[PDB]
């Protein structure tokens, strides 16, 4: 509440303040993001710029002054001879006085082409594509029944892929032309266009290449002449619902006419929410939605003792192959698209339980004013349907000495990212026994292309005209564990057999397990590449010992199917060198807070952060502020079941943090939810309890869904 | 209901019938299992002996005669010159006429020593240990305050480990001496005794070796003389609750005085249960608790079409190291202990939801009569707290074209096994979109030994006098997939990069994913050892194609941390050669229905099934009845949090079966649970539905727990 305020995202008022401040500086010549020109200076992003960890810890632990509060302000400088992007620490909040230019990068010339694509830019792009396809109007109507001009009922739409070209400083986008219908992602026409939209005058932008149904055509006029002259082999496209729709069809042979079970919370939340500060049994932690990178949890304690200064989403990637130029061009990095800013409204009873506590926020990303995002996050406790622990202590003669068990519950902090086609559900999950989990579930629409037969060596035919392209999902977390404090060491444990004389039968031998430990002293020792077999136990230790002599530690357990995807060193792989390492441990530093950025998507050849560089000074990691970095992911080969959407079952990855000799015993023993039943020969067994059995009823508030996200 | 009866376990009546039948054969000279002698012929196990798959399929698919119903009857022949164990197909049911001797094994002499340990045998063992420790009475009272004689308030108890000796035909058990208190598993005295209980006359059994607090003593009298003469360095042992108890202690700094959310099912079960036959949306399947091996599902269909003839638990293993003779002796294989027969009563609201449908059964395992097991299984639908699918189709200008989502639900078929210290929760889980999952969660008490400092190279100090021994949990499943029918092939898919000229920029290159496939023609090709990297996509295919040209298939996705544990070929590893293979594919055969047995625990050197042998004829697996075999597991290094119990969070393994081009589109589209919200400028959005929004209340039946398991 009062403490966690340091970790809190910017209020509507705070965002408006920083905006007025920057607008008051007339020399910036700022214009709203909506202006219909690239030739413009604009404030593209504003978010809370976290203070130094040193000062934050002195405020939290040493009772010191509250650290100064600061905005990050990403300004696009389109309106000048040499356009660029610059970032700025605007502070203090409240009462802004300065804007301090952030992280200079000498040598680099391509900041302008590395920019994310804005709303305005898309608008202008829609203008280009309308002009340049003028010659193909007839072609469109004959092949698709749709068009870019007038169009009314049947409009052709497009999906830009990224990155945009073949080298740094390029902004040449492959656009996949589709029919704008329900779930338009699944309706490619077969046309693809390369548009150079590099210039700040949209008048110089041009369609530099055409691809149709397996063939390149140079220009639209050329495809038009060649079609008109019978030289283009074309494909003419087509109650019941669209295959691309979520509307039901088919019948289960055992049909279902009622709602399934739901959660009731008659006694209210058992966690205490206050601002961005949560308490839940042993747990205490803060959170934030960083507009740029996504969801975080900060200052995580269990039982008064710190475990993690920060756990946060760093980058989310989708790397594709293809038969078509667009399909082979696609390496999507979502932080270039505002992964934290596409946190669209959760639907009660669907996305989160009806009983969940829904939380709003504001994002200033490619916006004229701060934008209200309703139910951007939810927080809720749910039954797991599996008991946290249980034991049937039998007496092996017909009866029992006792049954004990603690019904399973968990607190879930959830948000989403829906950039375009895909919907990622982000989870941070807190068990009563000190285990924390991180999960990502993928759902929504797959990224897909027009079917030709050559495209089956890069994916799967999902429908008559639809190829689901092969791709890898990879996600990077930053896991700043501060186990029982700032200073830690990292160690790993393996089982190693020993071959020894049988001590009670000297003729024979005993080959058996033995607990082997490995210390790690330098960063590079703890950079585990995908070929390097990952040790079964990954422990981040405190020097303090538990009551039984063992180092107090937290274990990191990764759930993933990731492998190496791009060849190390090759081109666009420079943007995702974190993807070489399922685990990497660095020594903490203010210069290495993020493994990605908003610029990586459009200049992955020469990005402003290469995670590999973090390891270059190969620093000593004995008793230092350590940071774990985790890559989780999976190879997604589309299948017919992904139509209309990828389903979440089994489509999740993440990791667990588990206490390991951190607590003297099971820290969930504090829970009064436990139930022990004791045997009696005569009458009812003694159902021993510490909370009364409850069977109360309550009723959730009625369903509602706004679906809009505007300023306030 | 009428069909699934072929897969159904034996009724109380059926078990009684087979028993009377075998009792009527006077030449067997049978005695009840309770008789206080090993020198006895007894019926140790009776269970339903599944008919041949050929006949079962002709009954299910070809509309043929119902296959004859048969009991398996494991008889111990203790009362003869050469004791042995023999098994028998007793049938037909109803109206038994014969008992046909099962699976002869020429050459083998050690069937008697391979027997599971019975109640009676434990009784006799308690007699031996009381006699033989007579000299140590004083020692016990001085060190432990407890004893084996009179004892009343303070009785010493024991925990036998397995296997029992150093070669086949031995029955020499290391016993860990403990104080019989609440959670006695965690109270080792420091004494260990090797008892040869090989003879059928308990009068010949003898304590052949003693181990105390780091030293072997030959005999009890010798430890007694040496203690009495000041030569034995000993350790004297010790409101608040026992550390080994489930009773709460400690306080959360944010305390919790109310129950957390619970499931209500006001509209009843949405699945139809009839006998051992279940329907749930697309799903149809049967089940059984095989007393010997555990839970199975049989005849699994989705949408009328078969996917799996059988999915079943085959074996569950716990392989330990130790400082002490017992700790280094312990390789527990639970099927030797009646893994399916220790299915003790589920506690409503704890083990399964209050809203679950609880099912009883009967087991005849080491019993004088069939024994009623209340709530041995449960079946229930629960919300996952994650939507099966969802999408926010934005219009990227402040609003939305629609939100769609299907709230997440799942059907869980659950049982447990609690052999002794450990409690395994077995799950079979059915999602509405055709995904099925198999899960095992471990909880209950760890297997532990007396603390000496040498024991820290085989585990962890959990308490003053308690070492939690290092071990590996490994589980074997039999996964008889019959994907769209009996005949299948197995293939795997990988991503393989290609390096090609950039087709739209010939100066540059494109290094990108490409979908590679691998066919498998022989068994040995599909035996993946732990060093052999497992392909990301493991597909069992039908020849039939979907509407888009792709082979209809089900994908197997393993969730595990298993590695090779014992060296292939070395001794007791002969019992667990399935543990070499995270996946193995065999061609179906009536001689290879199980990868383990009830004999493996006590003769793992020369067991009656070696899974490796299944692969020896290396048969062709192109379009044949294939059987998948899966090993899942994890290295368990005990930690202080495992006290008093191992907690289930993150302590689970298993696998998913997912449709892969099996269905023309998402098979969950049949579900009327889906909700689509449509945008409107004026008033409320159109919340489009196919089941009415529901907010009904109901109340679960009040908590109860019997805790006994007797005949009826
Ligand atoms: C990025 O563009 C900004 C805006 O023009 C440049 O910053 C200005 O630089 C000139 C010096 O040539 C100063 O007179 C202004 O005071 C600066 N203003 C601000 C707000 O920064 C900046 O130099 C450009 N970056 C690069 C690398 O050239
Ligand atoms: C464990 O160690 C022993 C001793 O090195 C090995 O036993 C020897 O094995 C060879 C055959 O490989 C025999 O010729 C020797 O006679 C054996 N000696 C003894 C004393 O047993 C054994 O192979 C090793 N086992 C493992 C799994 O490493
Ligand atoms: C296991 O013990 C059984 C019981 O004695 C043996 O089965 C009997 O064998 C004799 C032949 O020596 C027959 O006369 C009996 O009719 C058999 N009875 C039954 C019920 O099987 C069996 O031979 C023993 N197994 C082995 C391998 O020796
Ligand atoms: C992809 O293939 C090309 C051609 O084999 C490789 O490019 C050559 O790389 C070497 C250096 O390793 C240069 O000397 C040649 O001039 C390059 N030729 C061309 C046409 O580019 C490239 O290294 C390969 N990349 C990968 C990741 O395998
Ligand atoms: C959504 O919220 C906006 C902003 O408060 C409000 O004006 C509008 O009426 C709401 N729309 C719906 C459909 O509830
Ligand atoms: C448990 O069930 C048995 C068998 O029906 C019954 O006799 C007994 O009264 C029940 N015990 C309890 C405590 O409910
Ligand atoms: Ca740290
Ligand atoms: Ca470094
Ligand atoms: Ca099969
Ligand atoms: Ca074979
Ligand atoms: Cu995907
Ligand atoms: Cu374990």
């Amino acid at each position: 509440p009062r403490k966690a305020g340091v970790f809190s995202d910017l209020s509507n008022q705070e965002l408006k303040a920083v905006h007025s401040f920057l607008w008051s500086k007339k020399e910036l010549r700022l214009q709203p993001s909506s202006t219909t020109t690239m030739a413009k200076n604009t404030v593209f992003l504003i978010e809370m710029l976290l203070p130094k960890k040193y000062h934050v810890l002195r405020f939290l632990d040493k009772g010191e002054r509250h650290p100064v509060r600061e905005a990050r302000a990403v300004i696009f400088f389109g309106d000048q001879e040499h356009p660029n992007v610059t970032e700025f620490a605007v502070g203090p909040l409240p009462g802004p006085c300065y804007m301090r230019a952030l992280s200079p990068r000498p040598g680099y010339q391509s900041s302008w082409a590395s920019r994310p694509i804005s709303t305005a830019e898309y608008a202008l792009l829609y203008h280009t594509l309308q002009e340049a396809t003028k010659p193909l109007h007839q072609f469109f109507l004959n092949t698709t029944g749709f068009s870019f001009q007038d169009c009314h009922d049947r409009c052709l739409a497009f999906t830009d892929v990224a990155p945009r070209g073949v080298a740094s400083g390029q902004r040449r986008s492959w656009l996949i032309i589709q029919r704008y219908v329900e779930g338009y992602f699944l309706h490619p026409t077969g046309l693809e266009l390369l548009v150079d939209h590099g210039s700040t005058d949209a008048g110089h932008w041009a369609v530099e290449q055409v691809w149709y149904n397996g063939k390149f055509y140079g220009s639209p006029e050329e495809l038009a002449r060649k079609y008109a002259d019978g030289e283009v082999d074309v494909v003419v496209l087509e109650e019941p619902p669209l295959f691309s729709s979520h509307k039901p069809r088919g019948d289960f042979p055992s049909p279902i006419h009622v709602s399934g079970p739901r959660l009731v919370q008659p006694h209210g939340p058992r966690f205490r929410l206050e601002g961005n500060a949560v308490l839940y049994g042993g747990w205490s932690f803060a959170f934030r939605l960083r507009s740029s990178s996504g969801l975080q949890v900060l200052n995580v304690h269990f039982g008064g003792e710190r475990i993690a200064y920060e756990v946060s989403v760093q980058e989310a990637v989708a790397l594709y192959g293809g038969h078509t130029p667009a399909g082979m061009q696609t390496k999507y990095l979502d932080v270039g698209w505002g992964l934290g800013s596409v946190t669209h409204e959760l639907a009660p009873g669907i996305d989160c339980p009806e009983t969940a506590t829904f939380l709003d926020t504001f994002h200033y990303y490619d916006a004229d004013d701060p934008v209200h995002y309703p139910r951007a996050l939810c927080l809720f406790e749910m039954p797991t349907g599996v008991p946290l622990r249980r034991h049937f202590n039998s007496n092996f003669k017909g009866g029992f000495n006792f049954y004990a068990g603690l019904k399973g519950q968990v607190l879930v902090l959830r948000t989403t990212s829906t950039v375009y086609n895909y919907d990622y559900i982000w989870d941070f999950i807190f068990y009563p026994n000190g285990v924390m989990e991180a999960k990502m579930h993928a759902t929504g629409y797959v990224h897909a292309t027009f079917y030709t037969p050559e495209g089956l060596r890069h994916g799967t035919r999902l429908h008559t005209h639809l190829i689901g392209n092969i791709h890898t999902h990879l996600v990077h977390y930053r896991v700043d564990l501060d186990v029982a404090g700032t200073k830690n060491s990292f160690q790993t444990l393996q089982m190693k057999l020993e071959n020894i004389t049988n001590p009670w039968s000297p003729r024979h031998r005993v080959v058996q397990p033995t607990l082997e430990q490995t210390q790690y002293s330098w960063e590079r020792q703890a950079a585990f590449r995908f070929k390097r077999k990952l040790p079964k136990y990954l422990l981040f230790t405190s020097p303090q010992e538990n009551p039984w002599g063992h180092k107090r530690s937290y274990r990191l357990q990764i759930h993933s199917m990731a492998d190496q995807v791009l060849p190390p060193g090759w081109q666009e792989e420079q943007a995702i060198t974190w993807a070489r390492y399922p685990l990497a441990v660095t020594k903490y530093r203010e210069s290495e807070l993020c493994s990605s950025s908003i610029y990586h998507q459009n200049d992955p050849w020469d990005p402003p952060v290469v995670f590999e560089q973090f390891l270059h000074n190969n620093e000593n990691i004995e008793n230092e502020d350590l940071v774990a970095w985790v890559t989780v992911g999976f190879l997604h080969i589309p299948h017919s079941e992904d139509i209309p959407n990828t389903a979440t079952p089994g489509n999740s990855v993440g990791f667990l943090l588990r206490p390991f000799n951190f607590f003297p015993e099971d820290p969930s023993l504090a829970s009064r939810d436990t139930v022990i039943v004791w045997p009696r020969d005569n009458g009812p067994n003694y159902v021993q309890r510490w909370i009364p059995e409850d069977r109360d009823c309550s009723m959730p508030p009625p369903f509602s869904y706004n679906g809009t996200y505007r300023p306030v």
